[PDB]
């Protein structure tokens, strides 16, 4: 009996906000949430308490503090069964990780269309604006391993598993609309050179080495994803505030057969928001799990990542009607063009109970496609229908790994196909075979129809020669780049020329910079430029004189590119620091807490040791972490509110903490004397934008604190931050 | 529709005799039979009629019969997921077979204990005679693979999963009471003696090569187990008349800890029977599959396979009392020396629905015990402990194959045990480890007790130095041998004489055979003598004066060590040829019919081609098989009844049939004109013991053959074989 | 000191007629027959003679009868690593066969073409009478499993790896020219039909229970295969007098570019034969490896299997 | 037997003796070695029983646990001075 009396060691089943109880599995923490999913999975879930320690075969232990050997300081026995198998399986419990993808953190949710979409789709989850399906989401970084940092600059990825009454659908995305790369067939090409290097294994969770930008100056088809992996793209603030994309045009088929040319995207419902490059790098360092962490929290506080599904539609007669190919997944369709047409809404409402068991077993594939869809000849989609069934054959440890809980349809699933590795199912079928009439042909063929039909393919027309060869249409490498690139705003370019810069000076045989260079001054000439001065290059006049790739479509822009060239701001799930001293004027908190807590961003209280302080008035104030234990990186904001600032006046660590926030752009609000620190990050007296300032924090301070997270950075003091030393 | 109009493609969910009926899986055949471990595989097994045809991810199938291609002539898709999935699945359904007995024939049942055996052992499914405890059983031989025969001459396994309320016990036997070996250490050793030769993987199913007597020959500790080989016990008549033995001294432990050395016992309820050589050799041939149909068709018959529990026990001060060392696993204990006690039933009396995932998959141990019984010190089961677990990771995959459905105990089993490949079970423990307070320690250690208490070990004293050295008590390896010997009838003496002839004419290498030949003269002179008289052999003088090893402990010989030597004859289950003609006297077979049904005798109806021939009043008799589809090899009797003889009497078919029972000692009885067929097996007008005759199949005629039947076999023929090209 | 004096244990390093002496590895048996595949692995051939037994670590063994145990009647310690390595590799022998073709029995061999056929064909390995290409080559059944008889009415495999100066060209032929069915999609549920039924497992080796038959009557592109099987074709003598195929229809690609369609063929220069089913059946029982023996007996005997 | 997939794990070159390895273990995935002996077991005759034991010794000899006395009884228990 080891529990606290208290019963203190329990989480609230009840939502709370980040930091104020223990993280617990999902059913323990929320077992009033369910969906269909989460309830056939009951089954499977393994309780605890009251119940007895026993082996694997159910034998009661008595003693799990020893091993069997002859006498207590003896040589130990091979007749210790209880010993073997439990070091057994612990000596087997890692499965080999995902080839890429590794690292992902993953809920489940729901999925309900807006309206029924029969005039375009049989597909059933789209059919009816009442049907919710469940779904099961992982988003991911591509390049590291299992154990690598979340805040590193990548491409993420965005899978959501939909448990259809039709079956399967595996929505495989990204949260850029394109890829690297437009045929399968260079895809380990791609990876190996992104990947740590094969003579020592670096570096990991990074493209900035050598390999990487070898490959990238010798492909260019590759510039326009790079474009988006070195903007702040690379590196968003969170899973719930980056764009999900299915990158391919694939089809809609309606009931009639008529095909429809589709590509998917996800809005997040809270903005798009990242971080900046040197918070971001720091931050895996800090909290290497800041992503997974914050996702959880989020979820356990009631603030549900939402998504809005949506398409780009495009008829068939369509297909040649612009600059670029439909099926070229480097192209991205410009929203100017095509817009996105919002189709419904995903919730994600449930962590899992057990990671290994639901996150890591989780097996997504783009091939997972139901009636009412088809795919498209794009060569890349081509490849990925061949490796998302192959690779589970080692990862899951067979051809039955559609029976790992996770992974299993909630729908009706019947067929011919018995035995493999871990065969959980026990078919009574007297046939295991088709046609047969000892069983009267069941389990049967379904002819299509415009419901609960049988899947038939599209019938596309083919003409060619068998070749190994490229379409000329896929030919052009930069207008993409160029497109995206003058829709960033200055800022935005800005930071993506420090991208480019970074890791190019990460680049150790010089001349792979120098045809990196080359390459951008065939996408933008101002780019070039500023890349090439901090990489101390000079372009040559041939460079100069490089004409720019064509508009595409008549386009020199497209806002929808941006991350914020629209504001679409969000407070609610952000976080502020506090910073306390050991005599708050709680006026001042009740004031800030009171006004977080209306609009739904959370409060972390900061000291400079854990415990408790009191305030003017003798209001307790239990302190959530260190200076040091929870920097400026882990929040959006920070508020000093007034007290004796002599306190921390001269904390090295709270003088740090602003000069951090200061230097990554984030509001800071400072109330009464907490205005001395003004001097710490060098503000005028009349002070400036993005710094809020008063006599105390009632009337207009937290409204104006609000009004710049809304705007989640304060781009305007960039030019003010090169020169402080933090 | 494929089915029958008639539903003649459906077996009746009915007991019927053998080949009345398809054959079918257990839940469809008998769906009323349960027991809780049937019971508890409801969330596993999956049916099949009128679902609909779909991928394992749900998506229902238009089309099964094609793949997907460009053009219905041209070449086939990646995109063609379907087929894909299909061709998987199938293409890694095999998984390793066990490295022994990889040939086995599995069924459920229960066992249930005759009294309360709390006063000798707390184990909890033998505290009362009320306690039902499912089993599932597989029988095996040993050496062949998966795919060879069942009527080899080879030792049998008899492995017991109980499925207990304080755990799974596995008792897994052999039918013959030792081990060819004395120390785990030299298992593969012994092994690879045994199986097929390393260059070219020959020969199957045989101890009849070089290598396994060139062994034999350099350990005699081996000719024990040998002599049993060699002898009838090596090629039982079926599953169901065979012993079991855990060969094993094991301890049971008691509520006080008082501990009783035990060995474990089967004894089959329908009596022993074994086959001959030529009878067992000629049908692996005709029906490799002979045990496994046997034992599939006995149940569904409602001829259940019945066993009693027995044990032999052993005060522990009675350790030394005996001229051989109990814990030796080449010794046995004479019955004459320790009663058997006789314990429980077990009821065999369901068929696995799918031999992969029950049978194949089954995995069984004798470290599974449970609170109550416990091990001992012999050094080949020490080693066993080892093999048991470890041989499971790579055979069933991972650490998880309790989670296998037929592994699962249907007690609790709870535990801090994590991951591993294809983990099923999803642990919402709060803790993974112990101790912890954040879960209040749960599941918790249990003291150990008289009843639901955890297992610890009787705490036997050890002393001895560190030493890879064989017990001088174990040095000793001809007296059990010569015992067995003697505990024979003459009839089973020769066929040992010539099971050991046979197997050394097949050693190429002469000087082996010599070298096994100087073994037997260690053991008995007669038996050497005749022995090597068939292999051209002369015994030297020194052989013949080698003096044979003492009694064991006095006796003389042990009756409950042959086959024969004591009555224990049950027709039930048993099965006739009856030789139809195309005129049968009907009287005869209503006769013959009637008297074989109030024993629970089977028949068979044969003729020289399929369909059906009409009796003499016009009852249509359908035919089950032909003379030469259903050989006299795979009946236990043949009746030839009256009629139209002329029909039959030059059919070369039916005359080999009644050669062929004769040769093997079968009974035979002819009726009417059917005695004619005494001159095609040389019966003197007179008759003869054996051979059943009269004017017509009246009752005594019955009674005749039906007492022969519970003899076996007719050994008082073997000196007239000889004489028959047969 | 084991072996017998008059040095009877070790078979003749020379053509010896089936019978004559026990079989013995080939590279023991024929230490004098080479190609270049064969010299290619003596990288990894392991001999014994005149070597300590040791670990798999190199550690030398001193007794391999027994374990470590406290006493020598005490119970065996967790430390015997000896033991454990020894039991762990045993333990784990076994991989799964094949899906089919489970049971097989193959040789070393060489192919030589007997003109330059680079008017019809730019492959390698047919460019010069003088090319000589090693091969292995595997004979099988289809239906049973690696344990089952060789004599079996089945479909038998011949599938031949040809090591080339160009790549590995494998020709995975079977001794009848067609198959069973037309698209692959159905191979699982013929493969099924065929095969053991799930329920029990029966039967092994043969296609004679209803799974098979009920296919086939519902599928009659079967029948053409079926009639082969059927017939004598499906109880062959030896690998050695049975024809190959490689069944489909495939190319060969001159070094003008110009296709041309081919289907391959093996010849049996020891000419047709084959058992009768009596014969056959009952042979399963007497010598289910017979013609796994048959074939390393006539290769030691130097009546080489040679095919055209 | 799950991390390197079986029990040929010091076939792996980097895990490979320098010195010599011979004994009559055989097969498991992936096997490399081609064991050319007649015997896969010991006792044999038809390889005169080669690879042998060798007796341990001052040097290059079999390897022989050292003969510690052991005496106490089976028991799940720490010893009192580790406390
Ligand atoms: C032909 C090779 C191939 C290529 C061209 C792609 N993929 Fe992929 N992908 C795999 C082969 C693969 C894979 C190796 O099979 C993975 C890793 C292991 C797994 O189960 O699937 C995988 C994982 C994987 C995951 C992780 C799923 C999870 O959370 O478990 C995502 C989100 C994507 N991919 C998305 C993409 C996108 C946006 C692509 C370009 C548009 C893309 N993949 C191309
Ligand atoms: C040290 C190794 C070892 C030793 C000394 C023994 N066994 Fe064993 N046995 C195994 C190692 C093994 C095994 C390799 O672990 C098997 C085959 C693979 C498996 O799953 O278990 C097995 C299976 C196995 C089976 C078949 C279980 C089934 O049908 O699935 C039986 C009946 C026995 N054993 C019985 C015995 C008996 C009576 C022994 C002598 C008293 C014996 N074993 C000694
Ligand atoms: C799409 C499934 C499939 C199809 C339709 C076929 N095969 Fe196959 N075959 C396999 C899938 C397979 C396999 C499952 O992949 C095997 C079993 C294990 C192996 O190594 O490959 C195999 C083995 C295998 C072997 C044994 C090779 C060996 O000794 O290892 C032969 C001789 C053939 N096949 C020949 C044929 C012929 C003549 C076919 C008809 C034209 C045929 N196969 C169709």
């Amino acid at each position: 009996s080891l529990a606290p009396e208290d019963g203190s060691h329990r989480p609230a089943a009840e939502p709370t906000p980040p930091g104020a109880q223990p993280t617990a599995p999902g059913s323990l923490k929320a077992p009033d949430t369910r969906n269909e999913k989460l309830n056939s999975l009951e089954d499977v879930r393994k309780g605890s308490e009251n119940y007895a320690l026993t082996t694997n075969q159910g034998v009661r232990i008595a003693d799990d503090q020893n091993s069997l050997r002859a006498g207590s300081r003896g040589p130990t026995l091979l007749e210790d069964f209880i010993l073997r198998e439990k070091i057994t399986h612990f000596d087997h419990e890692r499965i080999p990780e995902r080839i890429v993808h590794a690292r992902g953190s993953a809920a489940h949710g729901y999925f309900q269309p807006y309206k029924s979409l029969s005039d375009i789709t049989k597909a059933d989850f789209l059919s009816d604006p009442n049907k919710i399906t469940p779904v099961f989401v992982r988003f991911s970084t591509v390049q590291g391993g299992a154990g690598s940092a979340d805040t590193v600059r990548d491409i993420r990825g965005f899978a959501t598993k939909f448990y259809t009454e039709e079956g399967i659908f595996d929505l495989v995305g990204n949260n850029t609309p394109i890829f690297f790369i437009q045929d399968a067939h260079k895809f380990p090409d791609f990876v190996h050179a992104v990947k740590p290097e094969p003579h020592w294994a670096i570096p990991q969770g990074q493209s900035a080495h050598d390999t990487f930008w070898d490959y990238v100056s010798l492909q260019p088809e590759t510039l326009h994803n790079v474009m988006w992996a070195m903007s702040d793209r690379g590196i968003p603030r969170s899973y719930r505030t980056m764009e999900g994309f299915g990158a391919h045009t694939f089809r809609l088929i309606n009931a009639e057969g008529k095909a429809t040319f589709v590509r998917f995207h996800w809005k997040p419902l809270a903005g798009k928001a990242s971080l900046v490059w040197d918070e971001a790098q720091k931050l895996t360092g800090r909290d290497p799990d800041f992503h997974r962490r914050e996702l959880w929290e989020a979820i356990e506080a009631g603030d549900f990542p939402e998504y809005e599904l949506g398409f780009q539609l495009i008829p068939e007669e369509d297909e040649f009607k612009f600059d670029f190919d439909l099926l070229d997944p480097t192209k991205l369709i410009p929203e100017e063009l095509v817009p996105v047409q919002r189709v419904g809404k995903m919730v994600l409402n449930r962590n899992p109970d057990n990671f290994f068991a639901e996150n890591e077993q989780a097996a997504f594939h783009p091939g997972h496609i139901v009636p009412g869809l088809d795919f498209t000849n794009d060569p890349l989609l081509q490849g990925r229908l061949f490796s998302y069934t192959d690779t589970q054959i080692s990862r899951l440890g067979g051809p039955n790994f559609h029976e790992i809980p996770i992974n299993r349809p909630t729908c009706p699933y019947h067929n011919f196909q018995r035995d493999g590795m871990h065969r959980m199912g026990i078919d009574t079928n007297p046939a295991n075979y088709e046609p047969n009439s000892i069983n009267d042909n069941w389990p049967r063929e379904t002819p299509p129809g415009p419901k609960r039909g049988g899947f038939e393919s599209y019938q596309e027309r083919v003409e060619g020669n068998k070749v190994r060869e490229r379409s000329p249409s896929f030919g052009e490498y930069y207008s993409h780049p160029r497109l995206f690139w003058l829709s960033q705003t200055p800022f935005e370019q800005r930071h993506i020329v420090d991208g480019f810069s970074f890791e190019l000076s990460k680049v150790v045989r010089p001349y792979i910079r120098e045809r990196v260079v080359d390459q951008l001054a065939h996408i933008d000439l101002t780019l070039a430029q500023a890349v090439a001065k901090n990489l101390g290059i000079e372009l040559t006049d041939d460079q100069l004189n490089i004409t720019p790739p064509p508009d595409v479509n008549g386009l020199k822009k497209d806002p929808s590119l941006s991350l914020y060239a629209i504001p679409d701001g969000d407070v609610k799930g952000r976080v502020v620091a506090i910073l306390l001293n050991d005599e708050v004027r709680s006026a001042d908190l009740l004031a800030i807490l009171k006004a977080l807590k209306a609009k739904g961003v959370h409060a972390k209280l900061l000291y400079s040791r854990m415990g408790e302080v009191t305030a003017d008035d003798g209001t307790v104030l239990p302190i959530a972490a260190t200076f040091a234990g929870a920097p400026s990186l882990t929040v959006d904001a920070v508020i000093v509110p007034c007290g004796n600032i002599a306190d921390i006046a001269d904390n090295g660590d709270a003088n740090y903490y602003l000069m951090e926030a200061y230097k990554h752009l984030k509001p800071i609000a400072l109330a009464g004397d907490a205005r001395k620190f003004k001097a710490t990050i060098k503000i005028a007296d009349q002070g400036e934008e993005g710094i809020v300032e008063a006599d105390s924090a009632d009337g207009s301070f937290m409204d104006e604190l609000l009004t710049l997270m809304a705007a989640h950075r304060v781009w305007s003091r960039i030019p003010k931050i090169d020169k402080i030393p933090a």
